């Protein structure tokens, strides 16, 4: 049997979306609970996750959870979207959320490492610090060249959690420069938008379409819900 | 030869030591090529690892490999010490470099996540940027508190690649503040050194001792060679 999975989450961040993708790809059974910035004050820092009150957060095991309850002592609390991706691959081995070959598992984890050390820093300096679009586009060149040039997904022919880790990021990057919502340099957003639609990113376009076609994306991507919450998160930042 | 392991390594840096600990714990057959961290052989970048020319770098498969040779095209090349650790737990499932339970595996990964996002940057601010010693001790307090208080290793009663990830940092940090070899603020190295010997850090002294008592330390930790290359690296960097 499958012990109980309750995911604490939100829509603006790419990070809960990563977890949902894997959960869907494993045809897992789970419930979701949403979490606001007022939830993290009133009850989610006091009652559920005191250390850092971050989502995403998996509760594995124990009984049915509703909002404002504390997780049972005996259930496991698992933060950190990448660890959770690894946990799901361990929990659902029949789903091959990671390939079986040790070298191709490394290749998946090297892909993710680079999303984290290279793609995310570039996005931050570009969308949040007004950096120039050259830097952003060169990070995207590099990401694209790490894709298998002979086609398929990040680690090769089979979908893996390396795809779950980057795809939420690319979708929101595209949205944020399509809506021009960000702390961009002047005209930076439409430079990046037009380049992502051009031949320089053919391989990446194809990779995005290959991921968006799988039933797991339709099941985890709600344009409006993400947009709504993405715009909001930008205004929070903006204020302060 | 379908299983040959060649490791590009060095002594001063913690990251190749992580891999050696794992190889010894797995009773793996392997060969080492020594890349100098004081005067890096430029054939390493030109013929072996052009992108980043960093150690550790693990060559899996193919024929015998000598210094000043390119690895075979048909062999796998794996950088990133934490990826290599996971790679070796997958190569050697019977060694149990990770526990079998998914929650305990997540526990190990979480522990490592914390070494990476809290301990290393604290060490960096401290050893490289001359930051105050109490900030460094605070990251050490937190590390110690994440250990099982009764005894045992990072993730439980069994050794795991999470001990392989943190033990080389701990050893070199001790050595570094004991010889005051670093860009420390006046009097900050002795504060940390004396606090590491005091009853505040007794649980952590235990952890280091328990790890050092395992055969894998004697087989991987040559303190005189580490110190020679660590001092030589530091003096070179200072002169610049
Ligand atoms: O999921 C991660 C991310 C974590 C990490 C997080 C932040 C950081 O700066 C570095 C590493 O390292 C790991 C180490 C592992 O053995 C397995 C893992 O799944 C991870
Ligand atoms: O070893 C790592 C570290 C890498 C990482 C590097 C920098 C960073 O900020 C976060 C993660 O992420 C991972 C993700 C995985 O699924 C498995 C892994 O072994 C790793």
């Amino acid at each position: 049997a499958q012990k109980r999975i309750t995911l604490y989450m939100a829509s603006a961040s790419p990070f809960p979306h990563r977890v949902r993708l894997a959960l869907e790809e494993a045809h897992a059974t789970y419930e979701m609970i949403h979490i606001s910035l007022v939830d993290k004050q009133d009850w989610y820092q006091k009652k559920v996750y005191p250390d850092r009150a971050q989502v995403p957060y998996l509760i594995y095991g124990g009984p049915e959870l509703h909002p404002d309850e504390a997780p049972s002592p005996d259930a496991a609390k698992i933060p950190e979207s990448l660890v959770i991706l690894e946990f799901l691959a361990d929990l659902f081995p029949a789903a091959h959320l990671l390939p079986s070959d040790p070298v191709l598992r490394a290749r998946a984890r090297l892909f993710t490492t680079a999303v984290e050390t290279e793609l995310l820093p570039a996005q931050k300096a570009f969308f949040l610090m007004g950096g120039p679009p050259d830097a952003m586009l060169a990070a995207l060149d590099a990401l694209q060249a790490r894709l298998p040039p002979a086609g398929g997904f990040a680690a090769g022919p089979q979908w893996s959690i390396a795809d779950a880790a980057v795809m939420p990021i690319l979708l929101r990057l595209r949205m944020s420069v399509t809506l021009e919502v960000g702390f961009f340099a002047p005209g930076a957003a439409p430079v990046v938008r037009a380049a992502l639609e051009s031949p320089r990113f053919a391989r990446l376009q194809r990779y995005i379409a290959d991921n968006v076609a799988r039933p797991s994306m339709a099941a985890t991507w709600d344009e409006a819900a993400v947009k709504a919450e993405f715009v909001g998160r930008f205004e929070k930042l903006r204020s302060l």
